[PDB]
């Protein structure tokens, strides 16, 4: 099945799922220099106050956090958002050097890591659902540089040894997502999809301009998870990124001039 390695990458996707070829996948370089500015955006709702993380799971490409998205406790809305849009997991992308990992790119640049805060519509009733609609998700990507620490994320580095392999979870409670966020709220958004199989073309995409900065010493201890399971050769897990793909007829809006 599908990986991230030379024989299941990116590359080979198409063949299992063709809309990998298709008009609005996802991820994107975001030419700063052609996105436009819509004054008609509205400033982005991140309301994560009474947000319940409750588990993380290495499933064999990232590891998620997953949270109780039976009530809005954990929504964004806002943006070029109508309506709710409930938390269900965040995620990561990294690479396996710090000039790369990242999904999306900026003038081409490309981030040494990138995490993905996944909520779903709460008009379709359940995410199963939600991802079969155009506008079933939204998904708010806030790139990685290394540089100094970043002290919300260090609870889930220190977890990481206990979901060294695919298929094992760890009770993850009470983390706050709020400590992941930068500064800013200045964003760029634009139509897209999933960015791993089945790559369906359901996100509205939320991508923050301004960084975080993690340690050398967090991102490493990313690099020392595992794409296989226990007891399977060992297969770190870099580099599950996917390139970015055409634009097509699609335009990227700011936020912010
Ligand atoms: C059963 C249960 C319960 C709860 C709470 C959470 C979860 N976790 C969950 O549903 N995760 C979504 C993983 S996926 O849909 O299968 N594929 C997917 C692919 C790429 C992106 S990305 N990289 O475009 O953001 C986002 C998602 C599951
Ligand atoms: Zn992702």
């Amino acid at each position: 099945h599908w990986g991230y390695g030379k024989h299941n990458g990116p590359e080979h996707w198409h063949k299992d799922f063709p809309i990998a070829k298709g008009e609005r996948q996802s991820p994107v370089d975001i030419d700063t220099h052609t996105a436009k500015y819509d004054p008609s955006l509205k400033p982005l709702s991140v309301s994560y106050d009474q947000a319940t993380s409750l588990r993380i799971l290495n499933n064999g490409h990232a590891f998620n956090v997953e949270f109780d998205d039976s009530q809005d406790k954990a929504v964004l809305k806002g943006g070029p958002l109508d309506g709710t849009y409930r938390l269900i997991q965040f995620h990561f992308h990294w690479g396996s050097l710090d000039g790369q990992g990242s999904e999306h790119t900026v003038d081409k640049k490309k981030y040494a890591a990138e995490l993905h805060l996944v909520h779903w519509n709460t008009k379709y009733g359940d995410f199963g659902k939600a991802v079969q609609q155009p506008d079933g998700l939204a998904v708010l990507g806030i790139f990685l540089k290394v540089g100094s620490a970043k002290p919300g994320l260090q609870k889930v580095v220190d977890v990481l040894d206990s979901i060294k392999t695919k298929g094992k979870s760890a009770d993850f409670t009470n983390f706050d997502p709020r400590g992941l966020l930068p500064e800013s709220l200045d964003y760029w958004t634009y139509p897209g999809s999933l960015t791993t199989p089945p790559l369906l073309e359901c996100v509205t995409w939320i991508v923050l301009k301004e960084p975080i900065s993690v340690s050398s010493e967090q991102v490493l201890k990313f690099r020392k998870l595992n794409f296989n399971g226990e007891g399977e050769p060992e297969e770190l897990m870099v580099d599950n990124w996917r390139p970015a793909q055409p634009l097509k007829n699609r335009q990227i809006k700011a936020s912010f001039k």
